[PDB]
């Protein structure tokens, strides 16, 4: 409970019994803030409504939708070229 | 003898029979073409020098990090999830 409210004060959900951060998501996405918005989407488990927004966000405004496929390349590998790769270079993103 | 001669009318490989297209990557680096080079160390079975000329092309003159970062993801998985989305954005590429 003091987790959930504690993500109330954040902003991630609203106040109550919300149990998802869709209000959230489609709210950072109206307000035009598509990289925060794929962020706080990976950030609930979900991938795909990263790479959904991303691609949105690439609709509108070309590098998101490059990040967007990087980011569908996640690997549980502790030795993965991804993980060594994106780990090196992601400092270089804007 | 026949496709290792015509790798040199294609310009791929230098004068001989030097099974290496380093020195053809070397030049286009200096010549400029950094995406185009990219694609010629990977199409020699070579993801880590594709993504050192990336890396290397976006440090100086930063999308290429992007793409760096994107293809070192390559998973061979057939229901995986880079091949199901990078298949479908790659048409979104410059």
């Amino acid at each position: 409970e003091e987790r959930i409210l504690a993500l109330q004060l954040c902003g991630w959900i609203k106040k109550g019994t919300d149990v998802d951060v869709g209000p959230f998501l489609n709210s950072l996405v109206q307000e035009g803030e598509w990289e925060r918005a794929a962020a706080v989407a990976l950030f609930n488990l979900d991938i795909r409504r990263a790479i959904q927004i991303l691609n949105e966000g690439a609709s509108s405004e070309l590098n998101l939708n490059v990040v967007a496929m990087a980011l569908s390349g996640y690997t549980d590998e502790k030795n993965s070229l991804w993980r060594e790769m994106c780990s090196t270079l992601r400092l270089q993103l804007n």
